[PDB]
């Protein structure tokens, strides 16, 4: 899977200049469009999700283009729950609502900023990693428990 990463430890922070820089980041990679209200455009979580898709081949199974709320809201899951696959850590992730209900708009900016810092290695040529071992385990299911 994941042949090597550098491992980025950004403590939770904002900044106006590199909030630019992850849309920039995205934008290009989905080739869509946030918006001029970030919270906003990714909010419904429409890009948040086809941004994972570009990294990892399988990461989110459908993204729901309704005006929902459960629908918006699913959007945001999935893509977490994704992030924690590709090799994040339990802390650099953020909750649906924290975009959602703008409960939190610097864990959601950190988490693309560490995201991205990773999935760059496609790009520039590696080799060898550093030297850590790490899997954790998981299950997708339909109808959700509760």
């Amino acid at each position: 899977g994941s042949s090597g990463s550098s491992g980025n430890r950004l403590l939770s922070k904002y900044d106006p200049q590199k909030e630019a820089e992850l849309r920039t980041w995205i934008e290009g990679l989905t080739g869509l469009s946030i918006g001029p209200d970030f919270q906003k455009g990714l909010k419904d979580g429409t890009i948040l999700c086809t941004l994972m898709n570009k990294l990892q081949p399988g990461s989110v199974p459908k993204i729901n283009r309704s005006m929902q709320n459960w629908h918006q809201l699913e959007n945001l899951s999935n893509f977490i729950k994704a992030m924690v696959s590709y090799g994040m850590n339990p802390v650099d992730l953020f909750e649906a609502n924290d975009l959602f209900e703008s409960g939190n708009m610097t864990q959601v900016q950190v988490s693309l900023l560490a995201l991205a810092g990773k999935a760059k290695t496609k790009g520039l040529q590696s080799g060898v990693d550093i030297g850590v071992k790490y899997s954790e385990k998981q299950e997708r299911s339909g109808p959700s428990s509760g």
